[PDB]
C-alpha cells in the first residue's frame, strides 16, 4: 500500500496469533512492542530514544505479519508508549519513503 | 526521491543558513533538532519518547529545506540524540511510505 503521513502511520500487525496496531517508524532501527508474552529465550537489550535509555527483552526469530506481509524477525519487548515497527522489518517488507 | 530503509534515512536539511543532517522519522509527530539557536520567540513544550518526557522549545514559522524541498513550519529544539524530521514536515513535502 501507500501510507500517507498527515495522520500517524498506524497499521494492523499479527503476532502470537493476535492482531494489534503498530506505528510504522522509519526513525527506529528496531521493532519494539509494548509488554507482552513471546515464547522461548530472550536476551536483555538497551535501546536509546528521546528521554534516554530503555532496557528491553530481545526475542529472535519471531513470526510476524505487517499489513498482510509475513516475516520472521527480531522483536524487542519492553516499556514503550507505542507498538513500533522499525527498520529491521520495514526493509524486509519492501518499505520505502517517497517524495 | 525514493529513500530505502536498510540504512537510516538520513538526509540533508537547511535551516538558518546552515546544512545539517537529519533523520526522516515517520514515528515522530513533530520535528525536533538538537540544541541550536533560532531567531525569535519560543514556547516550551513537552514531548514523549520511548524513555519518557522531554522539555523542548517550540519555534513557529521557521524557514527550512528538506532534501531540496522548501517549507516554513514548527521546529522544536531540545536534547535529542538525533536531528529528526517528523510528520509535520514530512507531510508538507509530500512524503509517503510505500510497499
Ligand atoms: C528518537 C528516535 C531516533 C528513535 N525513536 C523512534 C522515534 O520515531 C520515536 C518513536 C516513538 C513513538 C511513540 C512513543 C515513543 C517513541 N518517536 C519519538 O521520539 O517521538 C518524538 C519525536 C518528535 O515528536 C515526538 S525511538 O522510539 O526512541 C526508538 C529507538 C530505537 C528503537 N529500536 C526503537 C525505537
Amino acid at each position: 500500500p501507500q501510507i500517507t503521513l498527515w495522520k500517524r502511520p498506524i497499521v494492523t500487525i499479527r503476532i502470537g496469533g493476535q492482531l494489534k496496531e503498530a506505528l510504522l517508524d522509519t526513525g527506529a532501527d528496531d521493532t519494539v512492542l509494548e509488554e507482552m508474552n513471546l515464547p522461548g529465550k530472550w536476551k536483555p537489550k538497551m535501546i536509546v530514544g528521546i528521554g534516554g535509555f530503555v532496557k528491553v527483552r530481545q526475542y529472535d526469530q519471531i513470526p510476524i505479519e505487517i499489513c498482510g506481509h509475513k516475516a520472521i524477525g527480531t522483536v524487542l519487548v519492553g516499556p514503550t508508549p507505542a507498538n513500533i515497527i522499525g527498520r529491521n522489518l520495514l526493509t524486509q517488507i519492501g518499505c520505502t519513503l517517497n517524495f
